[PDB]
RNA sequence: ACGGAAACUUAAAACCGUGUUGCACUGCAACCCGGAAUUCUUGCACGUCG
């Protein structure tokens, strides 16, 4: 059946957050990645 | 055979004995080891499922 289950990060109480690494590191697959268009 | 001829001015004896170049006196009074320098700038917990 459904096994063990990861984990999100949470701040202190269990509180989550999206990562502010992460969505600098959205923005890294971003504008590099954009406009090559050989 | 010259008032002539002989003779030491000589012998010993400590310029010694008592006596501090000594007594009173800060190598002391005043000062900062003190002022100006980002532990920083690049960095996604993820590729992987008959």
């Amino acid at each position: 059946q459904l096994n063990d289950i990861h984990s999100f990060i949470k701040d202190v109480l269990g509180n989550p957050y999206v990562p502010g690494s992460s969505v600098k590191g959205m923005l890294r697959s971003i504008y590099l990645q954009s406009l090559v268009h050989q």
